[PDB]
């Protein structure tokens, strides 16, 4: 436990741990989501609403309008500052605990508006120290299980930046990591988050394919076994059916839920799917409810829940 490194003893934090906020960036008419403007901002409000009864929520637009869809709901903040990228998971800051104190890295992102919004919101708002650390990577590249074990594919973190044994040992030092598993095979930016998610310290949910006929089947199967050689135990999230947008095959994935306090907030599709990935995560989490949000329109932009928003936890800063 007790490891010091260059002065630091760090720990790297589940997304379980007790939260102050769940941070979002709003859709707005002057990104990509202009089209289906009033079709995300009702999906937003909605899983605005469904996480504020659990805990904070703070909302990032560049106008005072942009809030004004969310004025009625208690536990949401506002904060003014000018953006497009909706998907913070991707560029948000990353806290850890180092010696103690929590703190929020902020690594390099390829940009422009993206990464100012961190500076401007810890400057003005949280009035904090912002760490910043000179390599590139993505939140939704990475997943921790709170015990030194990190989960990431192989695909992403290689590509983005310079051996792997290096770049293996500077994340290991950046986290205080004891392992990291990377993983080759499976998909659906790469992102682990759409693929395989800690739920517990011992237990991992990955997705899965049912039919032999997708193109999922393989390289699904294939992940699954690379994951039956690390000795977590395994829960099965089944891909639905195929989703479509403009003859488009979205990648809808349950994968990407998120956990806040006493809650974890799944992606549903309208498909059978939904209810059994629903009641097999509820039965695995007795100490939290499980709540499904509408994720559809999110996928129009290739992402879901988990890449529109981004963590921030509770404790000494
Ligand atoms: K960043």
């Amino acid at each position: 436990e007790n490891l010091y490194f260059q002065g630091h003893m760090i720990k790297s934090i589940p997304e379980w741990s007790e939260q102050e906020y769940l941070m979002l960036s709003l859709p707005h008419e002057k990104s990509d989501w202009n089209p289906y403007l009033e079709e995300i901002l009702q999906s937003y409000k909605e899983f605005v609403k469904v996480v504020s009864e659990f805990q904070k929520v703070l909302l990032i637009a560049p106008k005072q309008s942009d809030f004004e869809n969310f004025k009625d709901i208690k536990n949401v903040e506002f904060f003014k500052c000018d953006t497009n990228d909706t998907w913070i998971r991707d560029f948000g800051a990353i806290d850890i605990v180092e010696n103690g104190r929590l703190k929020a890295l902020d690594f390099t992102f390829n940009s422009e508006l993206d990464n100012a919004v961190n500076s401007k919101l810890f400057k003005e708002k949280f009035k904090e120290e912002l760490k910043k650390v000179d390599f590139i990577l993505e939140g939704g590249s990475i997943d921790f299980n709170g015990e030194g074990v990190m989960l990431t594919s192989s695909h992403c973190l290689l590509n983005e930046n310079l051996n792997k044994t290096q770049i293996d040992t500077k994340l290991k030092e950046i986290f205080g990591l004891k392992q990291i598993i990377w993983l080759e095979n499976g998909f659906i930016d790469h992102h682990i988050d759409t693929l395989a998610r800690f739920i517990d310290k011992n237990t991992i949910a990955h997705c899965i394919c049912e039919d032999e006929e997708d193109e999922h089947y393989l390289p699904l199967q294939k992940m699954k076994e690379e994951l039956k050689k690390t000795g977590f135990d395994l829960l099965e999230l089944p891909i639905p059916k195929p989703l479509y947008y403009e003859e488009r095959r979205l990648g809808a994935t349950y994968a990407n839920f998120v956990f806040i306090n006493n809650a974890l907030i799944v992606p549903f599709y309208k498909d059978k799917n939904d209810e059994i990935i629903a009641k097999r995560l509820s039965k695995a989490l007795p100490n939290h409810k499980i709540i499904g949000v509408d994720a559809r329109v999110f996928l129009r932009q290739n992402g879901s829940l988990h890449c529109s928003c981004q963590n921030r936890f509770k404790g000494l800063r």
